[PDB]
């Protein structure tokens, strides 16, 4: 367990925090940005106020945060959750084992869905598409409308 | 390292994990509540079965989880995920950086979404609205309703 | 802290990462899956490439992750945040305190959301239903339809 005097710590063999409020804790775990944290044998939070958990994990952009093995969020902004996710778009969303939110403010929801549009949500990919359910009616223009009101018309 | 009899685990320059079954690991990280885990520099897992993991990340309310520097989970049921993620509303759901749920039993999904209705997820704010996609044809009533489906009823 | 020549790390009481790039930390964390991580007391990353953190998570399935106090992700390909969460379907997704992601492929969104029909994403229950907002109108035919686009057919 090594300390620094501005707030870093590390812990396993070869393991740095050298960004001031440092934590990486891990095999060749590496939290190099200010305020970042790693955990997991080469995890990696190269990115300011990043964060990287799992095993090979990385955030190198700036406020990303990667959870899971192998999970990536070179975006600023981004936030990859689930085993090899990646979060690329600036400001993208990666919820998913295998989750790809590439586009700028996308977001990539369930396993192996592609997000490759700006501002969108995708659930899936072409011919992996997903049903949404227990859905509400909508009520303000801008509310999902659910099959009772489809059929309603 | 230090260790209790009563499963606590602490790292760190005043790494503090009191609460039972708690891990604290980083500079002042503290695991305050029953079965809490608190990783990153002054990250602070204080609701019972708590977990905040980034630097100065907070989980204060009962059952709460918050994941991301600066992320925040207030809420009793509470999960944020995404730097300065905020899930402020009971039993709410943030997931994106700077996405906020504050109201009851909602969730916001995607950077900087805002869920301030009970009872809703959204997929942005007002101005700023997302779209959704990739979403296969509704079976069920409350199932929701594509373009393809609004397209052949439009005929 | 003890360390192995094969990348392995753990710290805590009976802590033990013994699959290769293992990371366990925690009372009795344990991380036996090939490159797996687990974080907080009785954690356990089993499967390979799992990771598990919180008390008393458990990410058993390959593949699989777990965050949350009490979460658990045995299925593979399964992630599962939120206290309590419990992504069990091969290649689910659930995010939300107490959600369940049972049926394949399947993913649960929101507090105590329950996803249990395959290829399918639940933001709620029935009687305990959600409603989408900020939603932007769909362009093709795999796109959500917003209320606005649905009073645009109503005339
Ligand atoms: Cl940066
Ligand atoms: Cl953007
Ligand atoms: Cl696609
Ligand atoms: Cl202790
Ligand atoms: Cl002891
Ligand atoms: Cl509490
Ligand atoms: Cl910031
Ligand atoms: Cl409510
Ligand atoms: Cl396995
Ligand atoms: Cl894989
Ligand atoms: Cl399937
Ligand atoms: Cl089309
Ligand atoms: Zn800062
Ligand atoms: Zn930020
Ligand atoms: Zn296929
Ligand atoms: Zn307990
Ligand atoms: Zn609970
Ligand atoms: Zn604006
Ligand atoms: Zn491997
Ligand atoms: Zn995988
Ligand atoms: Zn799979
Ligand atoms: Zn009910």
């Amino acid at each position: 367990v090594r300390t620094s005097s501005l707030g870093d710590t590390s812990a396993g063999n070869g393991a740095n925090a050298s960004g001031g409020n440092g934590t990486a804790v891990g095999g060749a775990a590496s939290a190099s940005g200010t305020d970042a944290t790693a955990l997991g044998q080469a995890s990696n939070a190269s990115g300011n106020h990043s964060t990287a958990l799992g095993q090979a994990s990385s955030a190198s952009g700036s406020g990303s945060t990667a959870v899971g093995q192998g999970a990536g969020a070179p975006g600023d902004g981004a936030s990859a959750f689930g085993q090899g996710a990646l979060a690329s778009g600036t400001d993208s969303t990666a919820l998913g084992a295998h989750s790809t939110a590439a586009a700028p403010n996308s977001a990539a929801i369930g396993a192996n869905s592609v997000a490759s549009a700006p501002n969108s949500v995708s659930f899936g990919s072409r011919g992996h598409e997903r049903r949404l359910t227990n859905v509400a009616p909508g009520i303000d223009g801008t509310d999902a409308a659910n099959m009772n009101q489809l059929w309603g018309v």
